[PDB]
């Protein structure tokens, strides 16, 4: 007998005999898990790492949210299913224009391939706007398919969603947006999915909340990591396949003063080409964020005609905190991005440093506690940790986040 199998974007998924889930634990750098492992605080997880298959797997680079969450809903990079940032600018029209519509997606998601397969399939954000990108190509006529946001899930009907007001079904109201709440409700739902609907095919997908406010080890964090504990320990024991990783990691970017420490890449690229003759464009948030929530450590710049890119990016690495400086095709090439979505060059800062504009206005910084963020290299590391045995699962720089599916329904299979 052939084995049964579903092929999206070039791989091959053998069909799961029970259900195969991965949980995307937002902004998850490895050492918060260390952390509360260490407390007495994931008992579960603790026991599902020991007898289980526990690896450090790749983010995609930028290590955004939203990049990377569509990297593991598609099983493969943004050069592939399009989605490199939050939003890109068009020198014709001098638009920005948001990246985080479904039509913007240009690869089938592995739910719905799964789901045009026949199976059952759940996805749940935190956020609604994901939500919709996720979900593109889901169909709910025929109780197979459930995809809500706990930030919208008294809003969800059986026709566009699946179920009618997945609030009033979990008996939890909706939480806060800037909560750790808004990131529980996702796993309950999860769970509840995981007895009631029976899914073939579950994402669970989170918020970095905490992990932005809060340093691994921390009480706030241990405290979000004991809870996800959990409920994992319950999606285990109702016997599903399970991967847990990340979109990206989390690390300080602040002074020792506790101030942002910030390379200001529109100030300087109006130095050397001219006010506003190139543009920097900060991907890790929507455009119109001015309040610190705008700073990461990933940046594209948009350069003004017959300027010397060369001279620019050896300009630009010159600077302390500056850690790598591409051009277009070079940097789609090593971090697997679309050509058409990226600007004429590519910035990645240092450790503890982010990239922002300017200071002409200014970037007015929002929030007290001293600054944390992603998007460089140094919060590409992710936990990657399997609840059955897997001997031949690769580890970084193999092992990425987008083979979460991937190994999830081999385990499952
Ligand atoms: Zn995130
Ligand atoms: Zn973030």
């Amino acid at each position: 007998m052939s084995k049964i199998s579903v092929t999206v974007n070039g791989r091959r998924y053998p069909w799961p005999r029970v259900p195969a889930i991965a949980v995307c634990l937002d902004g998850c750098e490895p050492a918060y898990l260390d952390a509360a492992i260490d407390a007495g605080l994931m008992p579960a997880l603790k026991r599902i790492k020991e007898r289980g298959a526990v690896r450090l797997a790749h983010s995609v680079i930028p290590s955004f949210t939203n990049p990377n969450n569509l990297s593991i809903a598609t099983g493969s990079p943004p050069a592939v299913h399009g989605i490199c940032g939050n939003y890109l600018y068009e020198p014709s029209t001098g638009e920005e224009v948001m990246m985080n519509d479904p039509k913007f997606l240009r690869a089938p998601t592995i739910f719905q391939a799964f789901y045009d397969a026949g199976a059952r399939v759940a996805v749940v954000t935190a956020k609604d706007k994901l939500r919709a990108l996720l979900g593109k190509g889901l169909r709910f006529d025929e109780g197979r398919a459930v995809c809500f946001s706990s930030e919208k899930s008294d809003k969800a009907t059986r026709a566009e969603h699946g179920i009618d007001n997945a609030s009033a079904w979990l008996g939890r109201p909706v939480p806060e947006v800037y909560s750790a709440a808004l990131s529980e409700f996702v796993f309950a739902a999860g769970v509840k999915l995981l007895r009631e609907f029976r899914p073939d095919i579950m994402y669970l997908t989170t918020t970095d909340y905490v992990q932005h406010k809060y340093a691994p080890g921390v009480p706030e964090a241990n405290s979000f990591y004991e809870m996800f504990d959990r409920y994992l320990a319950e999606l285990d024991g109702l016997g599903a396949a399970i991967v847990v990783t990340a979109d990206h990691g989390m690390k300080p970017k602040h002074k020792a003063d506790g101030s942002p420490d910030v390379i200001y890449v529109q100030d300087l690229l109006d130095e050397w080409l001219g006010k506003d003759a190139a543009r920097v464009i900060l991907p890790i948030t929507d455009p119109y964020v001015v309040h610190h929530g705008a700073l990461g450590s990933f940046a594209t710049a948009y350069l003004p005609d017959g300027c010397d890119r060369s001279e620019i990016m050896a300009r630009l690495k010159a600077i302390q905190g500056v850690d790598v400086v591409l051009g277009r095709e070079e940097a789609c090439r090593r971090f697997e991005l679309p050509e058409d979505r990226i600007g004429d060059i590519v910035l990645v800062s240092s450790e503890n440093k982010t990239l922002g504009t300017s200071e002409h206005r200014h970037d007015l910084a929002a929030l007290d506690e001293p600054l944390r963020s992603h998007g460089g290299l140094t919060e590409q590391e992710v936990p990657f940790i399997v609840n059955r045995v897997l001997p031949e699962l690769p580890n970084a720089p193999r092992l990425r986040n987008f083979d979460a599916f991937f190994y999830a329904v081999t385990a499952a299979a």
